[PDB]
């Protein structure tokens, strides 16, 4: 299932080049866009963090955490273990703010490192996905381009007016850059 994504990456994302690397971001952002189109999220945040980790945050309902009829595993674990981004990431973390609780799970090459755990309390709702693209899959470059992400984030904000979409570059902690889009 998920081992097939690691052997044929291009079959799922197109290429293991700069284009494919950026497609990973788009596959996570699209989920937050779906949550905004469903009527629950109105704020999306994309962060290029240190060592080219990507953090995508929305203020939707939070990916469901309820135990399933099929697996006996939380809905979020089922969803993430079928995720191409998760399969192609050397590391991926999830934080779900839901039911006044903060739930967390980490994966390595799509494989869960521990069971979903409650790690805090919250008055907010939403999902946080942090991932570090697998450097063995992505050989050409693992370095994100700001202008490529910005150009697309601005188009998404224009296609989904009323949704606040923010892009931040934190790779240089001494010089942080931010572009926030919010069309009326
Ligand atoms: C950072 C990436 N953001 C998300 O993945 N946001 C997100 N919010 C969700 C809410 C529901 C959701 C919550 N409550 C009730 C529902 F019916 C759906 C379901 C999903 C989901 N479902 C299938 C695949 C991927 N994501 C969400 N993703």
């Amino acid at each position: 299932g998920l081992e097939a994504v690691r052997k044929r990456p291009g079959m799922y994302i197109g290429s293991t080049s700069e284009r494919g690397l950026h497609h990973l971001v788009w596959e996570i952002v699209d989920n937050s866009i779906d949550e905004a189109l469903a009527g629950y999220a109105n704020q999306i945040e994309v962060v290029i963090e240190k060592d080219n980790w990507i953090k995508v945050t929305d203020n939707g309902r939070g990916i469901p955490v309820d135990i399933q009829e099929k697996m006996g595993r939380p809905a979020v674990e089922v969803i993430l273990t079928s995720s191409v981004v998760n399969a192609l990431s050397q590391d991926l973390e999830v934080y779900v703010h839901r039911n006044e609780t903060i739930y967390h799970q980490a994966y390595k090459k799509g494989v869960p490192q521990f069971d979903l755990k409650e790690v805090g309390t919250t008055d907010k709702t939403g999902t946080v996905i942090r991932f570090k693209a697998d450097g063995e899959i992505f050989t050409e470059t693992t370095v994100y381009n700001y202008e490529t992400l910005q150009q697309r984030i601005r188009e998404l904000a224009f296609l989904n007016k009323g949704i606040q979409i923010t892009l931040r570059d934190e790779r240089d902690e001494e010089n942080v850059r931010e572009d926030s889009y919010h069309y009326e």
